[PDB]
């Protein structure tokens, strides 16, 4: 009934990629229990740095990625919930379940990576374990994997970036192409329909 209708919780950040330095790592920022409280408030105060942020549900994690000045991340994980701020929940500026894509603006103090217009093939992908694995650009929405490996390592990865050998955004890790639960390549959403949406 309608007096007790339960409003869904927002996306919280609960950790980021730090790729400022020699070393990619994963960083926490904030444990369950704060991010169960913070899902519910949409009131997030922790200071946000970075490109790359690890975010959270009460349900599920994955990532989300800055790119000139929208988080950007997979419907599949956030579908259309706000995102926790230090001001309260932030509606969605950009929703498009036809792409697997959904963006925010991009938190005060993140940083935004830069569209790639290189228009090379050579791709680094970034987990949520900090691993900068290398792909092969195979088609406009796919890139194969140098190194297979369990999809297992690649799960709650989705809305990280994919990357060219100097840095800038190519597209956003959506799907893993898995045979027998290996992942021998990777479905993304291209930055120029990012570009597009925008
Ligand atoms: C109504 O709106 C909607 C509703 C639901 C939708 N569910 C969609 O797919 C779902 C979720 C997605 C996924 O697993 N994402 C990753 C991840 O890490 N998720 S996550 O962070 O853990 C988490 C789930 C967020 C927490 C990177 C993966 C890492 C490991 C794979 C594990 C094994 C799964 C293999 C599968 N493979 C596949 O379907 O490949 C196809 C597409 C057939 C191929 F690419 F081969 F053609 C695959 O990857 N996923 C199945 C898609 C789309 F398919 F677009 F993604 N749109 C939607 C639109
Ligand atoms: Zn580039």
């Amino acid at each position: 009934h309608m007096a007790s209708m339960k409003k869904k919780g927002s996306v919280v950040i609960v950790g980021r990629i730090n790729l400022s330095g020699d070393t990619a790592y994963a960083q926490q920022t904030r444990g369950e229990e704060g991010c169960q409280e913070t899902s519910q408030t949409g009131r997030d105060k922790n200071q946000v740095e970075g490109e790359v942020q690890i975010v959270s549900t009460a349900t599920q994690t994955f990532l989300a990625t800055s790119i000139n000045g929208v988080l950007w991340t997979v419907y599949h994980g956030a579908g259309t919930r706000t995102i926790a701020s230090p001001k309260g929940p932030v509606t969605q500026m950009y929703t498009n379940v036809d792409k697997d894509l959904v963006g925010w603006q991009a938190p005060q103090g993140s940083r935004s990576l830069t569209p790639c217009t290189c228009g090379s093939s050579d791709l680094y992908l970034v987990t949520r374990h900090a691993d900068v694995i290398p792909v092969r650009r195979r088609g406009d929405s796919r890139g194969s994997l140098l190194s297979p490996r369990p999809i297992s390592y690649l799960k709650g990865s989705s809305g990280g970036p994919l990357l060219c050998p100097a840095g800038h955004a190519v597209g956003i890790f959506r799907a893993a192409v898995s045979t027998r639960g290996v992942a021998k390549a990777v479905a993304f959403i291209p930055v120029e329909s990012l570009e597009t949406t925008m």
